[PDB]
């Protein structure tokens, strides 16, 4: 039920002729539907952007995650070692650079995962709700039948500004109008409240998921930084000096 | 000068026959060049990804920043108001939704700006340095001429495992080898140190710029959240009730 709404009725219904009042609703509810289309399209594009970005990243990862495999192929491709020599080459060529490279990929994966969760939420919790704005609001389908019926009443009344086809209609139309307009306005305000709350929730849902994305990416960024700062060229130098002194390169 | 380097000479030069030693360098410096190619390509793709993302976002913004203009066009396109009625329609249709929409765009712009600064840095401070790894290191061009000259010496020596073309060459080759190998190794180690420091700096430069991106985006995210939480459907309801009661919709 909607008898708690009286603001619009007292401000608009009461202060206008029937026709102006029905025009006010017409324009306002049309803008409602048009505005939802705008929010939907904007966010459908943002989710798509994040979606494509996540796909591009997924691909970059797949192509760069196995550094051992990448280096072996390069050596054979560049004739650094023959296929034969390669199959017998058990030297630890990457040393400490293995974890450095791997640390970068991990961050990329950590990003991929967070980004995915992000646009997933945009799809289901934001874009979806913004998509269904007239097909979901039952009070909408309802007020449209009433609005139409009363809009023709208000037009009749507006038409009879002097005298026409037995003004007995100008009386019936006004009677119908006075009988249902209060209810039309209760719906009118209810719909406006709901689309407004819908938008606020969708936007906050947007901010929260975006905010979560950032928070998790920040954590990952912090640890990655720690590892990078811990890497020491000197360490790899010593590590290679020792490993090489033990391996026969002929 | 490079006489401070002795680690590789003491661990590799000293513990191997000339040929094995020159092979050790060959393989290691080849891997250096191949690894830099791998880091470069990976980051060239990451910068490109962020670059494309920034372009896609720039476009989404351009297309959605003027909500007043977007709504007016929709109303005329959907026959909510005739072109005539539109030119005379001075009603504040958007009300509080204007700042909400604008708040989203601002965040998008704030993001665009931070993302741009981000991939810009990746291009100039990371990808660029990783691109020039052999064409910039002068010690490289230098050690390649020495390495080649000494590699032929080490091959001669390795060849004369018994007796051949007046072993007076096996003596000259060894003399040449003993005269310059210490220096070849000083270069060898210097190059390895430099590419290792290069990689560490590039990666840290990567982390720092990525970290800055996140920090600024977080700030923006915090304020945006504050504004969204401050929005009140009830407020727009009252605002519309008042504004409409004052505007003539006929």
């Amino acid at each position: 039920m909607t008898e708690q709404r009286t603001k619009y009725a007292d401000s608009i219904l009461t202060t206008k002729s029937p026709y102006e009042a029905t025009e006010t609703i017409r324009i306002r509810l049309s803008q409602v539907k048009l505005l939802n289309k705008d929010f939907y399209l904007l966010f459908k594009e943002l989710a798509n952007l994040k979606r494509n970005y996540a796909q591009q990243l997924r691909k970059i990862i797949a192509e760069n995650e196995d550094i051992t495999k990448i280096l072996n192929a390069q050596m054979i491709e560049s004739n650094v070692l023959t296929p034969q020599e390669m199959s017998a080459f058990r030297f630890n060529s990457l040393g400490e650079l293995r974890n450095v490279w791997d640390t970068v990929i991990e961050e990329l994966k950590s990003d991929l995962k967070s980004s995915t969760e992000y646009y997933n939420t945009l799809d289901q919790q934001v874009v979806r709700e913004l998509k269904e704005s007239v097909e979901n609001n039952t009070s909408w389908r309802e007020s449209k039948d009433l609005h139409s019926k009363l809009s023709k009443n208000a037009a009749s009344i507006e038409h009879y500004s002097k005298n026409n086809e037995n003004s007995s209609h100008l009386e019936e139309a006004r009677r119908q109008w006075d009988q249902q307009s209060p209810y039309l306005f209760e719906l009118f305000e209810t719909i406006d409240y709901n689309r407004l709350d819908t938008l606020k929730n969708c936007m906050l849902r947007f901010q929260t998921s975006f905010s979560d994305y950032l928070l998790n990416t920040t954590k990952e960024c912090e640890t990655v930084m720690t590892k990078f700062l811990a890497f020491e060229p000197q360490s790899e130098i010593d590590r290679f000096a020792k490993d090489a002194s033990q391996y026969n390169f002929q």
